[PDB]
RNA sequence: UGUCUAAGACAG
RNA sequence: UGUCUAAGACAG
């Protein structure tokens, strides 16, 4: 009924929450933009499009500044130093009606939820073993 | 310990749980598939390269298939009618620490978290507005 | 005396049991059959012949058949939707006595062993992680 | 989890036991191999590739060496007599359900189970008759 | 009867011990990381392969970190001023049994023991004389 | 003082002791051997260049052999089956401090300390797993 | 860098 | 990077 509102976007239960607020929508291509420098910023985009006749494709984009040693408002180069980048491509097939859509989300959530491997490898610097 | 482990990928309150288990790792590729047969399976794939000096890229992909009993030359075979295919990247700098890691981590969980604006776009098969 | 018989190749307690018998053993190659539609049974072959000079090679086969009827024009005919093949080569040096050919029976028996890596990994249509 | 873990090849009650353990797995392979010297080593190779588009293909290999001293010159080394060869390769449809394949396996098992004719003709030096 | 667990990389006798562990085992490669950024974390990896007919080879790496005026969590360029690389090449003929290998253990041990040469040269800044 | 001195190479007690002494420094590699007929001696070898105009470079070598006696030509001579060899390339920026490099040193000892998963692996003619 | 018959050869 | 019949193909 219109979904383009701010979210928490990293969750620390009140204490210090990293809140992102919608800030770009040229082209259609939404964007959430945190209260920062544009360079130290967390930043999300989303955008969905037909790829082809027979599926649609979204695409989400993240990025997440490095905090640990960050100088607030200061210039930190090289860039690529300080900020991890999230590219999301997900495809659906046209028949898949809104329960299959649903599914199709909590599959995503489960990859991410808290415990399991795929979240405990990246947020431990590891790979899988 | 091993975080090569098998995870609930769909959550259904204990019933009509998708769990996915560790099925190769050949390559580099670690793979967790459900217990289905391969051709209704649902796919998990993960990997951790070195792409850049200064930089290391995790490679994460889920198919979640529509699954169904096709009749091929009069035979009924367990198919998929069609799949739904997750793809992401993720580039981390190796400046980052695992607090740094971390944080991208709750990054995307509240991406997907329930109720926030993109999950909420997806489920609904509509875009952001 | 005769080595040429009956026996279970798949073992499901007394119930189940799938049994194979001679059925022909032309041209130096044993081929065992279980019974009904032969489009449907189970088959085993197994022959021995000296390869090299030092060595005499087994070449034993089996085919494992996924049973299911097949309707064409209203006509039904027992067919196999599809069969799983096995082929094993077995090489053993003319030095080999008796008992380094138990040794390589039991090397043959501990490696599908239940429990172990190679078997579980195939029953659970996975691979080696 | 990992399956890829040392295991028992050769079964001798709890003495003679011939345990092979992991000691490669690149390219695809895993290789497992007994201890002491490489040379008198037993050795077991396994790997799954997707043959066809339809078919999952594994390819078992087992090194089953003739232990003995090799003396030349004056010096002894350890070596292999000579060896013999399994070389077995699984071909199944990935139409296959785990209950589909814990049959193959268990047809596996029976073909070599002890006293069934394959094994014991192996076992005697023998062929089938 | 499964090796690759964490160990104590540094001792300084419980006070500000540096423990490695394991963060990956693509292709078979062991790695051990410590609890760092991957720019600042000591590395350990190890992997072994027949490097020809004759030989078995061990390649270990390690990575060291330049401590000194080190900031945790920090990005610290160049990289290479900041770090210190240990390749190891080991090379055992096949014919080496599990008592060749302890004694060249012991002979890799003795080389490095406190107090020998080349370890109090490597420590000194210096070389031989 | 001068830290080009004989030390023990390999430790078995007092009693079997493989110690090694300087031999040679001809053209900037010092050279230890152990005190036998050069075909059958154990050889260390130690060198340090500038590698780069900001980093040096320590290249140490070990050769454990496997003694034995031929016979060539009808004639005994002491010889070595084998030998296994050790080479290893240290390379470490000048910015290093003592502290920095007491770091590295005792990480290496640390890597092959009795118990911890590399010597194991190696001991044992196995890989990491 | 990777291999070896190993401070010297080999292969990129 | 972008697409797909998806760890492997395609197109810059």
């Amino acid at each position: 009924a219109s979904n383009f509102t701010q979210f928490v976007l990293v969750d620390n239960g009140g204490t210090g929450d990293v809140t992102v607020a919608p800030s770009n929508f040229a082209n259609g291509v939404a964007e959430w933009i945190s209260s920062n420098s544009r360079s130290q910023a967390y930043k999300v985009t989303c955008s969905v499009r037909q790829s082809s006749a027979q599926n649609r494709k979204y695409t989400i984009k993240v990025e997440v500044p490095k905090v640990a040693t960050q100088t607030v408002g200061g210039v930190e180069l090289p860039v690529a130093a300080w900020r991890s980048y999230l590219s999301m491509e997900l495809t659906i097939p046209i028949f898949a009606t809104n329960s299959d859509c649903e599914l199709i989300v909590k599959a995503m959530q489960g990859l991410l939820k808290d415990g399991n491997p795929i979240p405990s490898a990246i947020a431990a610097n590891s790979g899988i073993y």
